[PDB]
Parts: structure tokens; C-alpha cells; sequence
């Protein structure tokens, strides 16, 4: 599923993402936009280390979810990577909250550092009623 911008913003708010570990909804929106284009089916294989990023938040198979084919997998979210390809993002959200409980927080995602950090991200939530 490819979410519409405001549809996703409201969904994330309902799921408790606004202000989670000090991270504003706009920051989460900026991440989803650049990581997957708000697409739950997005996958990207990293040939170099043989890991794959899954779903709307592009969560990596080495540290967070298990796909069974990634060497050195830890499966911190205790979830099958398959759960991150559903139209329902409840599982992706639960796992994204786990990622940010580590000290690095949202900096764990390069996409956020490259496209969102130190920029004005208010645009991502404007007019969504959140």
C-alpha cells in the first residue's frame, strides 16, 4: 500500500508516534517519505552485506527483523520481516519504536540524516489535521 501523505500522518498519530522518545510526527513523516515514498511494499537488497531493508520505514534484516537469509541477524524486534510488508503498519510501527529506544534514536536511519536532519520538516504534516 502507498499511503497518501495526510492519511499516513493521522495513522501514525493514532499509533502513538507523535513525540515518541522525543521525535515529532514531522520527523517520522520525513523519514517514511525518503525511505520508501510511503510505500509498505518497498524492499531494497544491500548486495554488499547481504541484508535487506523492509517496508515503509526500511527496517534492516541484520538487526531488527528476521528473514532467515541474512548473516549475523539479531532480530531485535522479534518479528518476521514479512510483517513489515503488510498494508497494516502496526507491526512496522512497533519495530520502529524499538529501533529508536537505542541511544542513536532516529539517527539510525541514514535517509533521515541525509534528508531530514537540520532542515525544516513542518511541510510534511501541514494541512493533515494532526
Amino acid at each position: 500500500k502507498v499511503f497518501e501523505r495526510c492519511e499516513l500522518a493521522r495513522t501514525l498519530k493514532r499509533l502513538g508516534m507523535d513525540g515518541y522518545r522525543g521525535i515529532s510526527l514531522a520527523n517520522w513523516m520525513c523519514l517514511a517519505k525518503w525511505a520508501s515514498g510511503y510505500n509498505t511494499r518497498a524492499t531494497n537488497y544491500n548486495a554488499g552485506d547481504r541484508s535487506t531493508d523492509y517496508g515503509i520505514f526500511q527496517i534492516n534484516s541484520r538487526y531488527w527483523c528476521n528473514d532467515g537469509k541474512t548473516p549475523g541477524a539479531v532480530n531485535a524486534c522479534h518479528l518476521s520481516c514479512s510483517a513489515l510488508l503488510q498494508d497494516n503498519i502496526a507491526d512496522a510501527v512497533a519495530c520502529a519504536k524499538r529501533v529508536v529506544r537505542d541511544p542513536q534514536g532516529i539517527r539510525a536511519w541514514v535517509a533521515w540524516r541525509n534528508r531530514c536532519q537540520n532542515r525544516d520538516v513542518r511541510q510534511y504534516v501541514q494541512g493533515c489535521g494532526v
